[PDB]
């Protein structure tokens, strides 16, 4: 399965990969990631590339807080069979989803404990390939 | 356009279909519903035809609360591309419903105005609208 990541801080992309890594070996899934800081980048792997199934958000991005938000909307659009999760910090965010009309699989905060942390990662990429039929 | 409406006080029930109708006839939209209060009977239709788009589920029913969240979940599970919006008088089940791992679209609180319930109603109506293409 292909994984997009919406990230700009360096050390919660490799927080993630890491973990997306461990998974991969232990429930042996084939995972294959790809992220970034730069929303443009990211929307070509979207338009250009309806490919990816699961998507890692965050939405606070270069100073825009609920860019996440917007950015997920272009997936939904251009990938409506799309699973979007969020993994952020801003924890007040969780009840704002619904308002983009975007329907997150999960709402991942990024303070909770690598343990639980790595658990619901789990869950996301779990639900990801039992709907991959 | 289908909407399948599961809520168990009759009172919500003629609100939210005094709204179905008005959306119907304002915004020029055919729209039939079926509505009921019983968790067995809504599998009814579930668990026979899938037209169904548009589910509008309330969560707290017949002192059973989350009822809803488990009924979300069967018609996540025999459609995948079912829209699930809630509609519950309970704030804060607002964050709950990502455990139980139902891309709910939207999520309605009943308490606020007539006015304002409408609207909201209305943007779940627009969004399958545009997703009925």
């Amino acid at each position: 399965m292909k994984v997009l990541i919406l990230e700009d801080v360096i050390e919660h992309q490799v927080r993630l990969e890491r973990i997306l890594d461990e998974i991969s070996k232990e429930s042996n899934i084939p995972i294959s990631y790809k992220t970034t800081g730069k929303v443009r980048e990211f929307e070509e792997y979207i338009e250009n590339d309806e490919v990816n199934q699961l998507y890692f958000l965050e939405i606070d991005i270069h100073g825009i807080e609920k860019k996440g938000f917007e950015v997920a909307q272009l997936i939904r659009h251009y990938n409506p069979y799309a699973i979007i999760v969020f993994i952020t910090s801003r924890s007040e965010f969780a009840t704002l989803t619904y308002k983009y009309q975007v329907s997150a699989l999960d709402f991942v905060d990024k303070d909770i404990n690598d343990e639980m942390f790595k658990k619901r990662i789990e869950q996301n990429i779990f639900y990801t390939k039992s709907m991959l039929l």
